[PDB]
């Protein structure tokens, strides 16, 4: 599913993901916006054989299992294939776990390369939420 910029606020908003953290929505939306353009089926093979899955790139190097990334991790406890639904809630929910890792939103390198310290409340501008 690719959904539009307000379409995908709303999801995160019923989700919870809206101030998780400290993070407004509008933080979440551009994250979104560079990892995936807001495209739930994306998915990026990294150079080391781990793989980037869904609206939110999440790594199989640690939260999901492809089964193809030895010395891995799976602390989602999630196949890799669940971050690819039409349906935000595994994404949400493992996106939860990473951005209260330790480093926040900087687990995002996208986030922290195009998104970190802008005027993120563009993102959801116009938006009914
Ligand atoms: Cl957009
Ligand atoms: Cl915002
Ligand atoms: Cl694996
Ligand atoms: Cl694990
Ligand atoms: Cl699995
Ligand atoms: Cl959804
Ligand atoms: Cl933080
Ligand atoms: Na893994």
């Amino acid at each position: 599913k690719v959904f539009g910029r307000c379409e995908l606020a709303a999801a995160m908003k019923r989700h919870g993901l809206d101030n998780y953290r400290g993070y407004s929505l509008g933080n979440w939306v551009c994250a979104a916006k560079f990892e995936s353009n807001f495209n739930t089926q994306a998915t990026n093979r990294n150079t080391d054989g781990s793989t980037d899955y869904g609206i939110l790139q999440i790594n199989s190097r640690w939260w999901c299992n492809d089964g193809r990334t030895p010395g891995s991790r799976n602390l989602c406890n999630i196949p890799c294939s669940a971050l690819l639904s039409s349906d935000i809630t595994a994404s949400v929910n493992c996106a939860k776990k990473i951005v209260s890792d330790g480093n926040g939103m900087n687990a995002w390198v996208a986030w922290r390369n195009r998104c970190k310290g802008t005027d993120v409340q563009a993102w959801i501008r116009g938006c009914r939420l």
